[PDB]
């Protein structure tokens, strides 16, 4: 029989492990899903039914918070749980709850409600009175991290008790943090809320919030260090995994290295043992692109998220994939979906990230799959519960017709579903194909996404 283009899955070739996909609501974002600037209940529900519930929409599995450092919340800060200094590093602390944490915490809640596992706080700086440069702002370092002493004295600890309360009231209120990270980006010198360390100063804090964790019988997964970019992040690796003289490195501590796309994109591995997530990225560009899939591959297009996503798993060797905002009142892409007031426009790039999420599940693993030509990429993974997901981006002009083996499975595949995602399609779901002796035909639209799901 001819075959124009050949695929092969190989279960019995497996890689990393799956986590998920999602966003983040960090600078009030949060607060415009709830209806900020005018979205009507039933487009809040909406919302968030399009980003959380896996049958409504795209199934977001993690949700990236910021643990806010201001000590107010004009313009767009994340105000803090400890506002204001306690004098000095052994002062009891003074912390105040407000069951908000800046729009996130009723977000939280109502991810969970339609089941989202992950819940990732990450602060983008201490509380400035913590800082050598007394400012949350304009990057400055943790007081008493090696090489930065500061007059009032040193701070690691209670930055690290600062950290552990925030996740104490996110429990207490019955919302469990699952993941904590102590920095974002600490290259990057900015006007925001931002706080400096290299590699060997982040390993120093990752060990003391480690013990720290540990002596208060605090079962959470710890990260670092949320790079500018990819080769930034692998940058302070090395530091990460000095073991010190009490025989430890802070990778032993670690559950994640976390890092961005901005400054260098997720296209190879890093070189830590543990799991590896894209954190944090998205096209700030300023473009407004909600309905192009494809046109002439501009920042904001479908295809170019689709194959972000796509190359961060296949070549980049990640086990989640965060962006930035998720849906914010805005007319850029900096955000997946757009809200122009009480109207909902998902843009492309929400379609692309759906189409991972909804079928690639947490627990998932990556398998083995090839492309016998260059114009159509594949990606393929097993779920926990048997679904096997295999994406499939065909960057031709013309339609493509593929003959998509499955190998060995121990009971065989009998039906699949096609998904699809284009300039003429969101997710739209095709009629099954049938399956026999686990190959399949099936034939993709030029400039598309399909993602393929198996049936059990
Ligand atoms: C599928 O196959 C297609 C070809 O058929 C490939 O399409 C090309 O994709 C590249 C990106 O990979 C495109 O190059 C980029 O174009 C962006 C958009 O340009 C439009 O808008 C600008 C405004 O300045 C117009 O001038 C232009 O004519 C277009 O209308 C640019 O914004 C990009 O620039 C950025 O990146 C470059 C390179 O790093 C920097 O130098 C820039 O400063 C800026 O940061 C970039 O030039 C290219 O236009 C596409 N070609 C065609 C014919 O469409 C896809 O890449 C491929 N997809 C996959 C997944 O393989
Ligand atoms: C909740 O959010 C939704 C989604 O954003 C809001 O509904 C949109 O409201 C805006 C205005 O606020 C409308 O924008 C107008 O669109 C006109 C063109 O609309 C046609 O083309 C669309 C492109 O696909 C299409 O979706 C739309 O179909 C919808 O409306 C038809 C007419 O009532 C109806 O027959 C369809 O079944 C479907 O409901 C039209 O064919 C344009 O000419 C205007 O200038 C303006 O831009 C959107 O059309 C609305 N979209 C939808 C899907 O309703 C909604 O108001 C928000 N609030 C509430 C309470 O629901
Ligand atoms: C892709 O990322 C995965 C993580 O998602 C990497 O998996 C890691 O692989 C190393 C092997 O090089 C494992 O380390 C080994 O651990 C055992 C004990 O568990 C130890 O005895 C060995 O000496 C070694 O340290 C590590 O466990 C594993 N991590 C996870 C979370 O599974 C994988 O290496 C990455 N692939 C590439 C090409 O970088
Ligand atoms: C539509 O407004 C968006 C801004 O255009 C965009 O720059 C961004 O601004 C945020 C800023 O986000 C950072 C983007 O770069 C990353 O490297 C970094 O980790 C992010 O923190 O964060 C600080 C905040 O003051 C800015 O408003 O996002 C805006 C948005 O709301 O989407
Ligand atoms: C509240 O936070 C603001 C912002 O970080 C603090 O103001 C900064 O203070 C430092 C140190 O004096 C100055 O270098 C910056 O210029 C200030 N920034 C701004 C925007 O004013 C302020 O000190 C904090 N207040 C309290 C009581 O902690
Ligand atoms: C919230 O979104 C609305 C809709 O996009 C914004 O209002 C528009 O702003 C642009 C300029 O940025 C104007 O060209 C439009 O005429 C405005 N429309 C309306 C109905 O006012 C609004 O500015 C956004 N607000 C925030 C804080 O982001």
């Amino acid at each position: 029989a001819y075959v124009e283009f050949q695929i092969n899955v190989d279960l019995q070739a497996r890689y990393q492990s799956v986590d998920g996909f999602g966003c983040s609501q960090a600078f009030q974002r949060a607060e415009d899903i709830f209806g900020k600037y005018g979205l009507s209940p039933k487009n809040q529900s909406y919302v968030l039914d399009l980003m959380y519930s896996e049958e409504r929409g795209a199934g977001f599995t993690i949700l990236r918070n910021g643990i806010g450092s201001s000590n107010s919340s004009t313009s767009n800060l994340m105000n803090s749980i400890e506002p204001f200094s306690p004098g000095s590093p052994s002062s009891t602390p003074n912390y105040t709850w407000d069951h908000y944490n800046s729009g996130q915490f009723p977000l939280s809640q109502q991810a969970r409600a339609r089941g989202l596992p992950y819940i990732y706080a990450d602060a983008w700086s201490a509380p400035g009175y913590m800082k050598t440069n007394q400012d949350e702002n304009w990057s400055g370092f943790l007081c008493g991290i090696e090489g930065e002493t500061c007059p009032s004295g040193d701070w690691r600890q209670a930055y690290a008790d600062y950290l552990v309360q925030y996740v104490k009231f996110y429990a207490e209120s019955g919302v469990p943090v699952t993941h904590l990270g102590f920095l974002n980006e600490p290259q990057e010198v900015v006007s925001y809320a931002s706080m400096g360390s290299n590699g060997t100063q982040a390993a120093e804090f990752v060990k003391i919030l480690g013990q720290t964790l540990e002596r208060e019988g605090i079962d959470i997964e710890l990260t670092c260090c949320d790079g500018v970019g990819w080769s930034e992040q692998e940058a302070m690796i090395p530091g990460l995994q000095v073991v010190g003289p009490d025989g430890k490195s802070a990778e032993d501590y670690l559950s994640v290295v976390t890092g961005h796309g901005y400054s260098s994109a997720p296209t190879f591995p890093l070189s830590t043992k543990r799991r590896t997530w894209l954190t944090e990225w998205t096209d700030l560009s300023g473009a407004f692109t909600p309905y192009t899939f494809f046109a002439d591959g501009g920042a904001g297009e479908g295809m170019t998220w689709a194959n972000h996503i796509q190359t961060a798993f296949v070549n980049a060797n990640v086990s989640a994939f965060i962006y930035w905002i998720g849906a914010e009142n805005s007319t850029t892409n900096s955000g997946m979906i757009n809200l122009i007031n009480d109207e909902v426009i998902p843009s492309k790039r929400f379609w692309s990230m759906a189409s991972f999420s909804k079928f690639v599940r947490p627990n998932a693993q990556r398998v083995k799959a090839t492309s016998s030509d260059a114009s159509v990429t594949v990606s393929a993974f097993e779920n926990t519960n048997g679904v096997v997901a295999i994406q499939v981006i065909n960057n031709g002009t013309s339609a493509a017709s593929l003959t998509i083996d499955l190998g060995k499975t121990h009971k065989e595949v009998k039906k699949v579903v096609p998904w699809v995602t284009s300039n003429d399609y969101d997710l739209e779901e095709m009629s099954e194909i049938d399956v026999k002796h686990n190959s399949f035909l099936a034939s993709v639209p030029a400039r598309s996404l399909t993602s393929f799901v198996t049936e059990c």
